[PDB]
């Protein structure tokens, strides 16, 4: 499935997905994809931050569904 | 979770941070993040100054609060 | 918690105790904070000269509590 992930510079990352993929497995796809290490992401569904130990499906994310990526740096 | 810690200069500093974490890992982070030793930190939260060995969660401290952070400079 | 140390000079200092501290204990954190030796310190609560074997907590000192201080001169 596709999801969309806007990033705070206003681009949108359309991600492949699983409902069964983790959310540490989404954040490796943004690494590849846009080359930001899994540590600094912070992803948001529904309002909610989201758990790297859960699925897409945990949190009922469904295909075409927007996330938000927020970044965090380090020593910030 | 986050929460929000107010200085005196007019900063604010957004932690992450766990219900289970002690006043005394919140006062590390802090040390991290701002290079203020814990010696010199003075946590307060909904007006009451917190205890470095109690938890978060013992002062029903929720996501998205607010503390102050004042500074103790020694010999002062 | 914290207790206000009014002293002749028109200066307070602003003391960190406990309720089981004894007034002697008191003092050596003004001679700390202040350079005063303890000899000279005569503190003051609510009218009555504090005694040194004494707690805080007998006399029933309470958090923003404000004392004084008076200094006797050896010889004076």
């Amino acid at each position: 499935m596709q999801i969309f992930v806007k990033t705070l510079t206003g681009k949108t990352i359309t991600l492949e997905v699983e409902p069964s993929d983790t959310i540490e497995n989404v954040k490796a796809k943004i690494q590849d994809k846009e080359g930001i290490p899994p540590d600094q992401q912070r992803l948001i569904f529904a309002g909610k931050q989201l758990e790297d130990g859960r699925t897409l499906s945990d949190y009922n994310i469904q295909k075409e569904s927007t996330l938000h990526l927020v970044l965090r740096l380090r020593g910030g």
